[PDB]
Order: C-alpha cells, then structure tokens, then sequence
C-alpha cells in the first residue's frame, strides 16, 4: 500500500538548476529503495536516467544526477535545456514490487535496443504475446521488466524474467494475468496476457533490469487494444 509522491507539475525556464523530488509514504527514502527516474516524451517513449538512487545511465547528458536529500529522492537538472522538457517518473522498490510515482510534468520555456511492436489490436476473451527483441548487449545478463498505463492511470510495474532459469516475479494486480517468459536465441522477452478484457487495454513496455540496476532502457511500448 506505499505511495510514492512526485510533484504534479514545475515550469521552469532553459538555464535553470530545477530539482524534482520523489517522496515515500512509509518513511525516509533509502538507499535499498533502489530508486529511479526516467523520463517520457512523446509518443510514450521513455528512456532512463538514473538508477539506483545516484547512477547515471551512461549517455545521459551529465546534467542530470539523483541523490538523496534528506527524507527523500531528489533528480536535479543543473541547467535546464529545451529538450528537457518531459514527463519524469521515479520508481521505488518495496521488498517485493516496485511502485511508481505519479510522474512530474516538466515545462520548459524554450546501442541497448529493445524493440516492440508498436501496437496490438485482439478481441475480448483472446490472449496475446507480446514480444521485447534485444540487441547491443548480452540478453542472459539482465532481467527484463514489463509496465503497464492503462489511460488516465499510473505506471504500474507487472513483473519481472531473469533469463538464467526463467524465474519471474510479479506484481499483485498482475500475479494471475500475466506470463512471463523469454526466447534466448533470439534475444526476445514475451509477456503473454490472458484473458482479455477492455480493462487491459494500456500501453505495455518492456524495460531492462538486473540486480542493483533497473529501467535504464526501455522499449517503445506496445499500445494494446481490447475490442472486437
Ligand atoms: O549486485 C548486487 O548483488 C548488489 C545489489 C543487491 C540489492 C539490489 N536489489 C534490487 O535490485 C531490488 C530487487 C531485488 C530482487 N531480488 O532480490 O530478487 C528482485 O526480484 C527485484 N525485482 O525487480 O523483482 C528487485
């Protein structure tokens, strides 16, 4: 039941140093929440920043860096440019799921491939398999996460596959709906969802993790459709 808060909404303008925080109801934010920050632009593409409280994800500009400052996380942009200008998300890890913050809307007044269709339209009652095809890294080395956005709603974490044995972890809303599996030789990921309803209908993305390293990249999201 942990609730992760992120400011709503900050303007800034190109030059700033802006600071976004992220906010635990549980207690201090600490360093075995793992925390996260990624960032979207449009159309729902996302792509990591920092893990794991203060690592930058190499190839981020070096503008951006997370620490923890007092109680809580904190994602400082140190001279904000135009392009900044994105929906920042933080995740935390709770003992066994992780839990998004409802994401901050930043105004501005100015190799790792994962791959997924870029839509799915199937009846209700059917199934479908969603696939996630790696390159530029060595697939068995890191777990693959899925997320889920329905409209209007959070991000919410579905689970996570380590390729070594195919031993998933899910989340509560999805710990009867989905089945996680990989295909190594072809370096792809699988979500199979069952038992369709318009209520599955959300953008499903699939994104990479390992131990001490999660969300640095992520897929393009597949938008799922539920209708006849
Ligand atoms: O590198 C080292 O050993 C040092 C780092 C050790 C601790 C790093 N913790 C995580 O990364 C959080 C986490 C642990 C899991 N677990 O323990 O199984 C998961 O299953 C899981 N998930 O996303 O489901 C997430």
């Amino acid at each position: 039941q942990a609730v992760v808060t992120q400011e709503s909404a900050l303007t800034t303008s190109p030059g700033e140093t802006v600071t976004l925080t992220c906010r635990s109801s549980t207690g201090a934010v600490t360093t075995s929440n793992y925390v996260n920050w990624v960032q979207e632009k449009p159309d729902h593409l996302f792509t990591g920043l920092v893990y794991s409280t203060n690592s930058r994800v190499p190839g981020v500009p070096a503008r951006f860096s997370g620490s923890l400052i007092g109680d809580k996380a904190a994602l400082t942009i140190t001279g904000a440019q135009a392009e900044d200008e994105a929906i920042y998300f933080c995740t935390l890890w709770y003992s066994n799921h992780w839990v998004f913050g409802g994401g901050t809307k930043l105004t501005v007044l100015g190799q790792v491939q994962l791959q997924q269709p870029g839509a799915e339209l199937v009846k209700p009652g059917a199934s479908v398999k969603l696939s996630c095809k790696t390159s530029g890294y060595t697939f068995p080395y890191y777990w693959m996460h899925w997320v889920n956005q329905r409209p209007g709603r959070g991000l919410e974490w579905i689970g996570r596959i380590d390729p070594n044995g195919g031993g998933t972890r899910y989340s509560e809303k999805f710990k009867s709906k989905a089945t996680l599996t990989v295909d190594k030789p072809s370096n792809t990921a699988y979500m199979q969802l069952s038992s369709l309803t318009s209520e599955d209908s959300a953008v499903y993305y699939c994104a990479r993790g390992k131990l001490g390293q999660h969300f640095d990249y992520w897929g393009q999201g597949t938008a799922l459709t539920v209708s006849s």
